[PDB]
């Protein structure tokens, strides 16, 4: 937090080889970038493609299903929406299913 400029980079970049041994130095970047790029590419490939051409619904249902099962009681917003939908649906159903088809 003073300046550094690169000192830190060098040191660390050095201690990493002197500690982790140069025997398997590229093994770290290789492994990480291995599953990192594979997954990243796979996600974007299945999220920036059919996810908009055909798979534009599945993802929506998945995120919605989890959001509901995760917000069912983990947020005031939902409670408000459900409360309004319940009272509105119930009230209307009471004045409709019990105040319409019964008269005339």
């Amino acid at each position: 937090m003073f300046d550094i400029g690169f000192s830190e980079l060098l040191l660390v970049f050095i201690i990493g080889l002197v500690v982790l041994g140069p025997q398997r130095l590229p093994v770290a970047v290789k492994t990480v970038a291995g599953w990192i790029r594979a997954l990243r590419s796979l996600a974007t490939t299945v999220q920036n493609e059919l996810t908009q051409e055909l798979k534009l619904q599945e993802f929506q249902d998945s995120l919605k299903k989890v959001e509901k099962a995760s917000l069912t009681n983990l947020t005031p917003e939902l409670k408000a929406s459900m409360d309004e939908l319940r009272q509105a649906a119930e009230s209307m159903k009471r004045s409709y299913v019990a105040n319409d088809p019964l008269e005339h």
